């Protein structure tokens, strides 16, 4: 989509070569922001084919508060397999922090129903935030939160969200991370009787792995297609009540898929 | 500064009227990014005289892990007075989270020592982060962290920093918060023998209070002037050892100060 392909060109035009944790090497920029108006269409990348099925299941998993991959395995999603231990555990990553952030005096905060209650009862709050960056449990996590912190905002009956992604693999994770949060914004807005506004993506270390260069130029030679449309077929009683079958993407005609190795 | 006045105008042309928690009223936008190259000069606003003494003592108060305004008073800095209790405490705000984030099991993480050790031993890390947004202690704080989360980055021997500020009073808090983190970048870079890079500012709810319209219009009438340069006179033996006397600003020629009421 125009924003995404301009980001790729930007990393190529001004990225600095950097060595990294996995030993693969990246081309990197620091600091970027893009905005997607969710009323223009659902932001699912069309210059390569993305698997919506994996995106939806991972988001339903996060919302259930789950951090073990068995659910994802029951649904034929293997995107988190490489970081899971022998028991299928990833440690207190996203789902646990969203649904049960532990306090130092023995409580657990459910940040997702806190946010829902804020949007319903106090939508002009400047504190409507969900953080996955829990400094005291970072060491128990298989991988530190890439999409770390996000904030909601309501203006003129529309819900907007801004995500700070501290680390971003542009080719592989970012198509998935944009679609996932746009989906979350449609579900929140449906629960609060709000319209969808903007998804704003802000990035920290935004990079392209050295072994993704050919597939990046191949993708960069393609014209974006019209954006698909998201249809939710049901309003569940709670945001924790949605299921895969409630969503319908319409009009998605992508270019061929492009395979790329994930750096572990 | 060009970017600062540009944001100021953008909030006026684009802002939506919001009833906020103080019953004052704001015009706000959501999602904004600004980039300051620290090689070009220290970003202290010149279209109004800013008081650097207050900026320095607050940042030094933060690095000492102190949340009691007694120290600020010892140095006659009055900025946090309206939020402290009968004993001068603000609760576990900025300073406490930066130097002793409480783990669920009773320990504390010093995020500043962690960051110094990462910049020295692993500068390619994509995890060099300080979070003041401690979900389990927010209810104890007099005001929730405005400048909430920040990340360091190193490329080509230069140290960059991005701040995510979830709530921003453009006229009062922002000149102050920008100078504050530019200063911290200069001190970290000196301790880690790096050159300064970019200070990237990203805002969430970015606003102008209804009772600052006149002084915002006054400020928008003034030509920005060349940026000052910062000199750190002494190299302390740790980042916890700077003192007010070690910093000099040079070439700071501002337009006259502009007085404006704070919303409490
Ligand atoms: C280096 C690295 N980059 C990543 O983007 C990344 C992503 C996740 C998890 N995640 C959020 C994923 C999103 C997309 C993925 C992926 O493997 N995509 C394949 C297709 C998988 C499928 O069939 O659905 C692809 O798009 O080619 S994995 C975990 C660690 C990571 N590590
Ligand atoms: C509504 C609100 N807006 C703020 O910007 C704000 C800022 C702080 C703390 N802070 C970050 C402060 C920075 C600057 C301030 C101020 O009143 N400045 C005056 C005079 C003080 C001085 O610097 O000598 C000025 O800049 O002229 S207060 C606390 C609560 C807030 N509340
Ligand atoms: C992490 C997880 C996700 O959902 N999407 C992402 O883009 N990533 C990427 C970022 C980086 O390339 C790697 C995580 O490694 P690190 O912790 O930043 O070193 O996966
Ligand atoms: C908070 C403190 C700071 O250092 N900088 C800021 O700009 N502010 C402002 C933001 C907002 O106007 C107010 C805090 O109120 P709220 O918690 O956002 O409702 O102070």
């Amino acid at each position: 989509m125009k924003q995404y392909l301009e980001l790729m060109q930007k990393v190529l035009d001004e990225g600095t070569q950097k060595n990294d944790r996995t030993g693969t090497g990246t081309l990197s920029i620091f600091g970027h922001q893009m905005r997607f108006n969710l009323q223009d269409g659902f932001p699912l990348v069309t210059t390569k084919r993305c698997h919506l099925r994996s995106i939806i299941h991972e988001l339903l998993w996060f919302l259930q508060g789950d951090t073990n991959i068995a659910y994802l395995h029951e649904n034929n999603v293997t995107i988190w397999d490489e970081w899971a231990d022998e028991n299928g555990d990833l440690g207190p990553v996203y789902g646990k922090q969203w649904r049960a952030w532990p306090t130092p005096d023995g409580r657990h905060i459910d940040q997702i129903t806190t946010v829902l209650n804020q949007l319903k009862n106090d939508p002009d709050s400047r504190r409507i935030i969900v953080s996955a960056w829990n400094v005291g449990e970072l060491d128990k996590m298989a991988l530190a939160p890439c999409h770390a912190f996000f904030q909601f905002y309501v203006a003129d009956g529309k819900l907007s969200c801004q995500l700070y992604q501290r680390s971003c693999d542009v080719f592989l994770g970012l198509p998935f991370n944009i679609a996932s949060y746009a989906l979350l914004v449609h579900m929140m807005a449906q629960q609060c009787d709000l319209e969808v506004g903007d998804f704003v993506w802000t990035g920290g270390d935004t990079h392209l792995y050295s072994n993704h260069m050919d597939q990046t130029h191949l993708q960069l030679s393609r014209e974006p297609r019209p954006l698909p449309k998201l249809i939710i077929k049901r309003k569940p009683e709670s945001i924790f009540d949605y299921r895969f079958e409630d969503f319908e993407i319409e009009g998605y005609d992508p270019h061929p898929g492009i395979k790329a190795p994930v750096a572990i």
